[PDB]
């Protein structure tokens, strides 16, 4: 479903804009009869299918890991999601803060250090990011560069180690209080998904929303002199990117109505937050002065994301640092040049941005 991923730079392709059209909810028999699919564009309709209990998330003809929440049904999704939920608390959030903006301040060290240009993606943010989820994890110090590299059985010794002996963090904190009840591939499979997919998601925030916010130098600006508005600018960010564009597949356990349409049992829904998140032209601009965006840019239900706090939290720091630390920032080729990621299921993301100062 190539037109779901369809995009003109970070705006929604033409094409895929057609679509919308159609309505918030639009049925689509397979060509070859195989199955019927079910496109979700709307807000309010995605919201309905992802709240739903009448939809599973089975693999459909039309790599599985331990300890990874995305790939579990309840009750099994339950289980585990309760076990990992508290480390992501405003209590631990507050407490990571300062050692995130810590983070975030080392990042611009080194940009600053090296001076400009820098290829903001691969110098600054993914490092960033990775370093950010080190620390959320707890990985042991000695481990972080290894691991990093490596990311781009090792998990599981890694964690076998720090588990037998905890430490601090959600990965000491997972084992210390359900050591038993979780094996090392689990843990090391939800440490993977931490350092690997979800790096993606908020490396390509961290780099695509600077450039969005560079395109619109007065709210870079506005931010710097008001960084009471970054969390407001970060949901606007999210919104905007739509970074994770569309959703694995939901499945109709029985006949349901959703937007006032029947969507038969083991008929396939996808939802798009893409389409959720911008194709409403009433709201769409990028404006971080709008006091509550509405998005499903972090999913909706059981699934919803649960790395959210952690994202937003550094986002948040990050971005309201980068503006007051650079306020001569500026792409080191025209806006219109970058390069993205063509249509595809993977994370939307810029190729390389050339940044100066
Ligand atoms: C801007 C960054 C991010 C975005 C846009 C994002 C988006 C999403 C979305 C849309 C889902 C739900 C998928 C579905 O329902 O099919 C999700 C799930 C999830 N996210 Fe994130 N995510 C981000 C960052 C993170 C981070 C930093 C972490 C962990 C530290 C994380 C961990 C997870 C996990 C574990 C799930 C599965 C939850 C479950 O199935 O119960 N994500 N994410």
């Amino acid at each position: 479903h190539r037109v779901l991923h369809l995009r003109d730079r970070l705006d929604l392709a033409a094409e895929l804009k057609l679509l919308c059209e159609r309505g918030p909810l639009v049925r689509i028999p397979l060509e070859d009869g195989s199955a019927v699919h079910w496109f979700a564009l709307g807000y309010d309709v995605v919201r309905e299918v992802l709240g739903s209990e009448k939809f599973d998330k089975r693999v459909i003809g039309t790599m599985a890991l331990p300890g990874n929440l995305l790939q579990l049904d309840p009750p099994e999704h339950t289980r585990l999601r309760r076990m990992v939920a508290p480390a992501y608390s405003v209590r631990r959030m507050q407490a990571l803060e300062p050692r995130v903006q810590a983070i975030v301040d080392d990042h611009l060290d080194t940009m600053a250090s090296t001076g400009p240009p820098v290829e903001f993606l691969r110098e600054v943010a993914g490092p960033m990011a990775a370093r950010v989820a080190c620390e959320f994890l707890g990985i042991p110090l000695d481990d972080r560069g290894e691991l990093i590299r490596l990311t781009a059985a090792y998990m599981r010794e890694l964690a076998a180690r720090l588990r037998r002996d905890p430490g601090d963090g959600m990965l000491g904190m997972v084992a210390r209080d359900h050591g038993a009840d979780i094996s090392d591939e689990e843990l090391a499979g939800l440490c993977a998904v931490v350092m690997n997919s979800s790096v993606e998601q908020t490396e390509s925030c961290l780099a695509a929303g600077t450039l969005l916010l560079l395109e619109h130098p007065e709210q870079f600006a506005l931010l710097r002199e008001r960084p009471e508005l970054g969390e407001q600018a970060v949901e606007e960010i999210v919104r905007y990117l739509s970074v994770f564009e569309g959703l694995d597949p939901r499945t109709a356990t029985e006949d349901v109505e959703i937007g006032g349409q029947v969507i038969k049992k083991g008929e396939a829904v996808f939802c798009s937050l893409l389409a959720a998140n911008r194709a409403d032209p009433a709201l769409d601009g990028f404006d971080i002065t709008r006091k509550e965006s509405r998005h499903v840019a972090f999913g909706h239900g059981i699934h919803h994301c649960l790395g959210a706090p952690l994202a937003r939290m550094e986002l948040r720091i990050a971005f309201t640092t980068l503006v007051s630390r650079f306020p001569s920032l500026r792409t080191a080729v025209p806006a219109e040049e970058i390069r993205f990621r063509p249509p595809s299921s993977n994370v939307f993301t810029l190729l390389e941005l050339p940044l100066t100062w």
